[PDB]
């Protein structure tokens, strides 16, 4: 009858864009509820613009806070909307606090929850993302798993097979809908040329990496060392959480002092795809960037002790180095010489359309 | 270092009482956070009094509301307390919204959660209690399962065996600590004699039974019919949710008009144990009452389509009849002739002490 998409953050907007593209080709009555978990223009507005997405019908203006504060406000405010609008399906993507809050509200209202990117596991169930995803999976009526590994994760937790659909990851659709747009846009090319030929691309924002000063210090030390050993320039797109933490721990001024590191504010998706595509290698703790690196055939080094997309490591596209600078140094050598051929485990880029078809039929 | 018990409702207070008794015999620094989900004196204060429990250190005064509103306020307010007090273990009992909120706050703060009465499943994961219990189990560090069935439920959902302890149900301790107290107290005996020799005892409050008018009507019809067929008096302890719904659906005046039904306001635990012990049979949709009926060797008829304590049906103590008056009529005949011998699957009444020992050692 009626579908509500609930989203809050940069990666959700990007990964829901192919679902929105598919919904636009149907007669389905649907709208977006934005929690405004993310609110800075370069974390939010820019994606609605570049991805040609409609304005949310509801903006809850929750923003930042501690987990209980933020999630609690979300339960209160999302419920007010769902009690009024009464959709019969709620769609949430991924593993943010917005996802959990949307699913929890819907489940108690007896509204079917469709979870896009279901079944991913790092088995670091101490991570807030792992908590969010596990809990959401257990109250979902449709579990859209990106891979057979994810499906098997769900089966091992006793979830009924008829709820699970292996549809690929919508990030393939997004990277495939937008890379050629980025490549053929003169403004995007001009941005790229203003910022950049040999470089490593870095993003870092996991709570467990940037909220912990000695882990953050270790990673910064590691980056300084990569630069000296390999004589490589680094382009660092800096998440606002990470900027705040770097300043809190007095590490920010040391990065800006390093003339081989170019620090840039968060950029739009088209701009970022260009930075990824052209990087000699990608260093990250982002979930989506691990996937994009794999899709774009650019070697990835993941600054985490584990990942919830192990298929990237399994196919040879990615290597985990955590906090450890020696592991990081060795990984750079390995990946610098790595042939950029590997399988893509995440599907053929029509996941959004498949998800909408499944929800249409039920 | 420090333990926080978080509770909100009548059944939690009763089932946590043996844990409190055990904690009092130790040097552990512990206190109670009360969400005040329940607040009426006969749902709350009376249990703190009769069970000789200390005043909560914190009262959050959340009270009633819809699920998102109530749970959301709980996340906000519980987090404020836990950020200040910083316990290293949080104990929650059962499956109420208070349990889920406490566990969710603690999990994101990286505080170990101990779940008392873990692993129970009705597999009606559309029930709010089933949602609460499943989600809580998946973020718990200690899972205190009452039976091997419950342990197996947890294992089937992929939970690590080293987190699971089959300790029995603390309701055995409570029924065993308090029945002899009730029996030897003159005021309790006087209450019993004022209210009551042959009767059936009824309680009914599941959301799915009392919020749904035609289900509630069906059950009331069923009770009227039992009375006529078996010529039996009914004592009905009426939960405040149920009173509100009966009046909303214009069924309350019909019950009060039935001279074979004695409607009583909710009573204290000592008083209720006496009513249970002396009933010819018990009719209920309560979780705790199903257990107590089994423990007290009084036949039980459960007005639900399923139960999360199937061991009571398995040992012959209980039968499910749902909404169906014909099933109810047949069940009364069966249970009226049932020999009051069966196994007790819920342990030997020292679960509270075992739980505290486990938390002490880790
Ligand atoms: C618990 C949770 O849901 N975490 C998600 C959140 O992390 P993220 O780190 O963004 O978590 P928050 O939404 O809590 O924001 C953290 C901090 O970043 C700053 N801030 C955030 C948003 C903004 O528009 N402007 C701003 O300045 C604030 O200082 C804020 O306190 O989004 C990430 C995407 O980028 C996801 O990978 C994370 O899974
Ligand atoms: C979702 C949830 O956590 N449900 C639990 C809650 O149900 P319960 O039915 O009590 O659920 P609520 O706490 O939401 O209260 C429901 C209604 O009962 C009335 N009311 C409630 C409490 C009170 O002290 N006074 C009062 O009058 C109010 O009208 C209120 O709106 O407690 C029961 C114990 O009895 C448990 O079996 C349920 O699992
Ligand atoms: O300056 C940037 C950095 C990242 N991204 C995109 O952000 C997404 C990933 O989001 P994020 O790293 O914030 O979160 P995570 O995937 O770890 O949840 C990917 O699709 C990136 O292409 C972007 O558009 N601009
Ligand atoms: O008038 C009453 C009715 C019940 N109880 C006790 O309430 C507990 C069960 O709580 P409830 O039925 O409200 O909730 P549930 O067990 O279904 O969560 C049992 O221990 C009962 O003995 C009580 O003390 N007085």
């Amino acid at each position: 009858m009626k579908l509500s998409i609930i989203l809050g953050t940069r990666p959700e907007i990007i990964k829901l864009s192919p679902i929105i593209r598919a919904l636009e080709k149907t007669n389905i009555d649907w709208h977006i509820i934005h929690t405004n978990q993310h609110y800075s223009e370069n974390m939010d507005k820019i994606f609605f613009e570049e991805l040609n997405l409609p304005n949310p019908k509801y903006n809850l203006n929750i923003g930042s806070g501690t987990h209980g504060e933020q999630t609690g406000k979300m339960l209160i405010e999302i419920e007010k909307v769902l009690l009024k609008e009464k959709p019969d399906v709620v769609v949430v993507q991924g593993d943010t606090n917005t996802v959990l809050a949307g699913a929890l509200v819907a489940s108690k209202l007896k509204i079917d929850v469709a979870h896009v990117e279901a079944g991913l596991r790092s088995f670091d169930r101490n991570m807030p993302e792992e908590i969010n995803r596990v809990l959401t999976d257990h109250i979902s009526s449709y579990l859209f798993a990106p891979t057979e590994i994810a499906k098997n994760n769900l089966l091992r937790e006793g979830i009924e097979e008829n709820k699970i659909f292996v549809v690929g990851n919508t990030i393939v659709d997004a990277t495939l809908q937008n890379l050629k747009i980025a490549e053929k846009n003169e403004n995007v090319r001009a941005f790229f040329n203003s910022v950049v030929d040999d470089y490593f691309l870095l993003t870092l924002h996991r709570a467990e990496n940037v909220d912990n000063k000695e882990r953050l210090k270790n990673i910064v030390e590691g980056i300084f060392e990569i630069i000296e050993i390999y004589d490589k320039a680094i382009i660092f797109s800096i998440h606002p959480r990470t900027k705040k933490r770097l300043k809190e721990f007095n590490l920010f001024d040391k990065l800006k002092s390093n003339k081989k590191i170019k620090i840039i504010e968060p950029v739009g998706y088209l701009e970022f795809l260009m930075l990824e595509k052209n990087a000699e290698l990608i260093l990250t703790d982002s979930g989506g960037v691990q996937e994009e690196a794999c899709i774009l055939k650019v070697p990835c080094i993941t600054l985490r002790d584990n990942t919830e997309r192990p298929e990237t490591v399994e196919v040879g596209a990615n290597i985990l180095v955590g906090d450890n600078k020696e592991k990081l140094i060795k990984a750079v050598e390995i990946m610098l010489n790595k042939k950029r051929n590997w399988k893509n485990p995440f599907g053929n880029g029509k996941s959004g359309e498949r998800i909408v078809r499944i929800l249409t039929y039920g």
